[PDB]
């Protein structure tokens, strides 16, 4: 009961829901209710800016509904439609979740174009369908820093002198936040001739600094100087210093 489709441009992004374009009447609109009921509303704003105009044409959503429902799980999701050109794109981490996406896309309106434009956000392999988020994270980026942070004693494992990791630390460490985070500064102490503790104190704030200019909610970073405990080694000579300086990075 169509054959042409009028411009309508919707961005999906995070919790975030922008609706633009036009619609042929009122009725359309009930349509597009029921594909909206399952996104979402809650905590999630949803907005639609759409005008009404009795010329323009839409794409039936007869047997697309359940298209959007395979969708609807998955964020970052974009569709732009132009008469008959059909455009979708967004990041799906889990490419099984593209694969049924993909068919449904097809299986939408295979009478007009469709071009399929989402690429992968690292993820891909049958693995866990969850959107490899900062899970257990804590143990595999143990893997990513390969180096001394806290509590090394390693005669020679691996010496590598790189800073990069740092980096992609920093950006899985971004995301991590969806837990809790406690940062922990390990000194001595022994007043003048120590002065660890100060230093301890204001090198913590240098790191949440840093972090958080890469996107790290300092609004669950945490940061506790415990000078004085647990004194691995004796302050007296440089190593001492060195022994005692120390830090480490949880979330949970």
């Amino acid at each position: 009961s169509a054959l042409s489709l009028s411009l309508l441009s919707i961005s999906r992004s995070g919790n975030t829901v922008t609706l633009i374009g036009d619609f042929p009447d009122e009725a359309a609109k009930a349509a597009l209710m029921t594909a909206l009921n399952g996104l979402l509303a809650p905590g999630v704003n949803v907005i639609d800016q759409i005008h009404v105009d009795p010329v323009v044409r839409s794409l039936d959503f007869s047997s697309a509904e359940p298209v959007f429902t395979a969708s609807v799980p998955i964020p970052d999701f974009g569709l732009k439609v132009e008469r008959d050109t059909v455009t979708l794109t967004g990041t799906a981490p889990s490419s099984e979740h593209k694969d049924a996406v993909k068919r449904a896309a097809t299986s939408t309106w295979p009478d007009m174009k469709i071009v399929n434009n989402i690429e992968v956000t690292g993820q891909a392999p049958p693995g866990p369908p969850a959107s490899g988020p900062c899970a257990d994270l804590q143990s595999a980026i143990n893997a990513v820093t390969g180096g001394p942070i806290a509590f090394g004693n390693d005669g020679a494992s691996l010496i590598p002198a790189d800073y990069e990791i740092l980096n992609r630390v920093a950006d899985k460490l971004k995301a991590c936040p969806d837990a809790r985070v406690t940062i922990n500064g390990y000194t001595d102490n022994t007043g003048s001739e120590g002065i660890n503790i100060p230093l301890s104190a204001q090198r913590a704030k240098i790191v949440a600094d840093y972090l958080v200019a890469r996107g790290v909610a300092g609004d669950h970073i945490a940061t506790v100087g415990l000078g004085s405990v647990n004194p691995i080694a004796s302050n007296a000579t440089p190593e001492g210093r060195a022994k005692n300086r120390r830090v480490e990075i949880v979330v949970n």
